[PDB]
């Protein structure tokens, strides 16, 4: 992505637009850190469902949330692999934000960033973990290469 989060909520290209297609099926999943925190007490950071669209094997994966106005970055890790993250599209009328990534093979844990700063507070990271519902994937038994 070319902007920050934040900016993005403006931006006219994406903003008052939807993607959603017989070509996905949802997901959801678990949230912490080792201090303790269990994501469940602001409506952008708590625990939420998704959408995983359907690719070779590595899938793309559809999330939205919303307090837009809120968040100001995010980065998606698994080991070292970066999932990379680009906008999709926006709703300013519901204070909504919506993102894709591309993901590894197989997902089941997650190393997570995310970043706040609303009114005279600020509310940043150090470390954030993700856990499955069930593997992110692709179902390569009917797709994965089809070449000549």
């Amino acid at each position: 992505l070319n902007q920050e989060l934040r900016e993005a909520i403006k931006n006219p290209a994406i903003k008052d637009k939807d993607h959603s297609a017989p070509n996905s099926r949802p997901i959801d999943f678990e949230m912490k850190k080792k201090d303790g925190t269990q994501q469940f007490y602001h409506y952008a950071s708590s625990v939420k469902p998704a959408r995983v669209i359907f690719t070779d094997s590595k899938p793309e994966i559809e999330l939205g949330l919303q307090s837009g106005q809120f968040w100001r970055k995010f980065e998606v890790y698994e080991g070292d692999k970066k999932l990379p993250i680009k906008l999709v599209s926006y709703d300013t009328v519901k204070d909504y934000a919506y993102i894709r990534f591309s993901v590894s093979n197989g997902t089941k844990a997650v190393k997570i960033v995310s970043s706040t700063h609303f009114n005279n507070k600020e509310e940043k990271y150090d470390y954030t973990l993700m856990e499955f519902a069930q593997p992110i994937y692709n179902s390569a038994d009917k797709f994965k290469t089809e070449e000549d």
